[PDB]
């Protein structure tokens, strides 16, 4: 498969045995082409379809805001919000690219992965729509950056943190790969979006919020070079995905992971249970771009010698029985998470535990969930 | 006396005596609230019409919300029927502007219809009338008086009354009208309009299948079915009918709902027992405010089967104190703040001090603007 934020290996044997005509999968990949059907009507989602406007006066600036900060009821106008950690402010739904980035995303993959397993151009066309607009389009596509990302009512200091929205549409970019070479997607096309992917690639390395997500203690650090990863991978920058996997990625790990395998930036948050899985996924889906080409996350130490594989073993009982969990945990921790994210890296690891965990939680086989596409060995 | 209204009257007629004599604590407080309430006299009023997913019966007037525990079901290629997550709270309901319009709007009109009864500055019924003309009686902005489509699931066959528990964000300002009565921008014609959308709305929640069903419902839901029905009745002055339903009705209600060591069973198997067994007696104390006022107080007065609402009060007592010490399902954080309006209540209505002391120590901030803590100074 051209690299891309997605598991090659399970994409590859997905798209073998269709062409091979084997029946399970030709059966799999066809209610996939039912649940792909309304991606290929739905109307194009834009991040100028806000009433809003950031403080840049530009439509074409994503804006939302950080989860969970709240109005101060003690303050005649609120300001300046509080944070509740853990507790999503549902003015969050008032910021309508929150959603819609998501909905973009998901449209864009699930095209685009629909396109490669069977070739059919009605998926890259689709596809195709939705990348012009949300991308490159001179008046519809966002502006590369992500500076008022998760900006806060009455902050006086700019943060980084928002930046972690991009993974919301940072894999709809790599999976335009994947349309590359039909007919929809034309050299013009594809020159527009390598030109965005190159300014926002620069954004996120030069802009000061960039550089300070980059040194992110915790998950967000995490995430801004799994993030990096898809944006690299899609320029084909095979060397810088070496170097950030080297000079960034396995040094965090380093720090992150304690001697037992915990991850003490995540146990102090009320939800940490979620953060410490969350901070795996993100290992998880930048060790999907760096295993195709040769680099393990799972197994490779850092230069202290931790490996992410002791952060999976400090969690695996907890993914067994989630109320055996010891630390704040303010919502219900969702196991299924844990089916993709153990697969992962029992596959990587070699670790059959894992990977037999990982099919007995399962997936349903029906999920219209596009993250779950390439896995019908959990189906 | 204050009118006959949604309030602890005590308390408000506490606060504009004091407020007309120029004592200086409460003077400051109010002159306080009077900061705090400036946003609604700008604010333009809110009305349910303003949706663009328009109901199954065409009619923008019409309220609509979604069941907010009600999700798409993913494995199903249209995602129908919506399936039941109790507890979870699908975002999805924030696409219907009602449902946090009504909110804002029960926010703007109880804030100034109480701040006029309080201060008689007349800017306040002036603007409070503003805001009740467009949600209620207004021909292009105002809801019809119904319930039909509160709480709509997609996908599902059946009707049902359960969104009728959405009535208690405007009901609570339709009985704050009757404070800003007299007032210069308070005509008579407004008056009668309001009665007759008051009349309709009671018409229907009494006969339509809905809101039967909703008012033989066996948990919170019929609780706060019957306190909002106290609400429009007492707005509508029909003292005879409250007298009918909290002896009829809400006493053997909420006597069916106790338990024999003063637990809520009904509330105790949701996934936020004991969030919702606080809803319950929410419904019973909003109620009593109502009931209070002409004679029946529904703390201390024993339904004929022998329970009695202070028996559920001292169930929770000791998990309002430690709510961490509760064992039932509560799958997010329970909020202890509510529990400083509910034993003051209660704990006055029932003479004990115990229940009134701890009200004031877990308090309510002094500053908030949380427009139902007005009445509360003495928590403050
Ligand atoms: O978008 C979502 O709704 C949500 O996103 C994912 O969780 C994210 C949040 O979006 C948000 O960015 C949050 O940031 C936290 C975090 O703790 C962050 O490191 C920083 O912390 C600050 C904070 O001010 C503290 O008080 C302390 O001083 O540390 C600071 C620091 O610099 O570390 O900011 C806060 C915050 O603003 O709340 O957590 C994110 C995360 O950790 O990834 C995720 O839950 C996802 O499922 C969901 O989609
Ligand atoms: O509006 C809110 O977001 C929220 O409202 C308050 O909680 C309300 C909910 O709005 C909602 O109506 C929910 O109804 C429950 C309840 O359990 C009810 O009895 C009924 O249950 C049905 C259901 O079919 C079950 O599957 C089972 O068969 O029992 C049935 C029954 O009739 O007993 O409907 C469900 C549902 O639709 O989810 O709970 C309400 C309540 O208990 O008052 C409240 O949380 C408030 O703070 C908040 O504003």
């Amino acid at each position: 498969a051209p690299l891309g934020p997605f598991n090659a290996t399970l994409l590859e044997q997905l798209k073998n045995d269709y062409q091979k005509g084997e029946k399970e999968v030709t059966r799999y990949i066809e209610l996939q082409e039912k649940v792909a059907e309304k991606y290929i009507k739905m109307t194009p989602l834009s991040v100028t379809a806000k009433k809003k406007l950031p403080p840049s006066k530009d439509p074409r600036d994503y804006m939302t805001l950080s989860p969970y900060w709240w109005p101060d009821s003690t303050k005649i106008d609120g300001l300046p919000y509080i944070r509740k950690d853990g507790e999503r402010n549902p003015e969050v739904y008032e910021y309508p690219e929150r959603e819609n980035a998501n909905r973009f995303g998901d449209a864009a993959y699930c095209l685009g992965v629909l396109y490669y397993i069977t070739g059919k151009e009605v998926y890259a066309k689709a596809c195709a729509n939705h990348l012009r607009t949300w991308f490159t389009d001179p008046k519809l596509g966002m502006n590369p950056n992500m500076t008022y990302a998760q900006a806060v009512p009455g902050m006086k200091k700019m943060r980084g943190s928002g930046f972690i929205d991009s993974r919301r549409f940072s894999r709809a970019l790599g999976v335009a790969k994947l349309i590359e070479g039909s007919k929809s997607w034309t050299p013009s096309d594809k020159k527009k979006l390598d030109d965005w992917a190159t300014a926002f690639c620069y954004w996120m390395e030069n802009s000061t919020q960039g550089q300070r997500e980059s040194h992110a203690a915790n998950n967000h650090g995490l995430w801004y070079e799994a993030i990096h990863l898809m944006v690299l991978a899609y320029l084909d920058r095979t060397d810088r995905i070496r170097e950030v996997a080297e000079q960034s990625i396995l040094p965090k790990m380093g720090a992150q992971i304690a001697d037992d395998g915990s991850l003490p930036q995540e146990l102090k948050r009320t939800l940490s249970l979620h953060y410490s899985t969350f901070a795996l996924e993100a290992l998880m889906e930048a060790n999907q771009i760096t295993s195709q080409i040769g680099i393990n996350l799972w197994s490779t130490p850092a230069s202290n010698g931790k490996v992410a594989s002791q952060a999976v073993d400090y969690l695996y009982p907890f993914y067994l029985n989630p109320e055996d969990w010891k630390f704040k945990q303010i919502k219900p921790f969702d196991q299924s998470r844990a089916a993709i994210l153990l697969y992962e890296a029992g596959t990587a690891l070699g670790n059959q535990k894992y990977v037999d965990t990982a099919k007995r939680i399962g997936l349903k086989y029906s999920t219209s969930d596009v993250e779950t596409i390439p896995y019908l060995v959990l189906k």
